[PDB]
């Protein structure tokens, strides 16, 4: 299941895994709260694959500054430790795995 990163432990996570899907967010965003169960099982259905990890916004500002993430919610997935694709806004759970399997082998 979906794992929390924070400000201290992001580099780290994104060094150790092939690919992992952070999703930038905040409780007080309903549309936030949408995509949570969404990206739950986008997590099983891809364990072992990749890693759904959770940055609260507003517990770590300097990642989200880092990033410039300005709207929320916000899924950056990283391949190798680098970005490589962004969804902005609440969407579909087919626009995740789209984005997911494009980096997959």
């Amino acid at each position: 299941k979906p794992i929390e990163v924070t400000d201290q432990n992001f580099d780290e996570t994104l060094g150790q895994h092939p690919l992992v899907l952070v999703d930038f967010w905040a409780e007080w965003c309903a549309p936030c709260r949408m995509i949570a169960p969404i990206l739950e099982e986008i997590a099983k259905e891809y364990e072992g694959k990749l890693l759904v990890a959770k940055l609260d916004v507003d517990e770590n500002p300097k990642t989200a500054m880092r990033y410039r993430v300005m709207s929320i919610p916000t899924v950056i997935l990283f391949k190798d430790g680098q970005p490589v694709e962004v969804l902005v806004g609440a969407q579909p759970k087919r626009n995740y795995q789209a984005k997911i399997e494009k980096h997959l082998p």
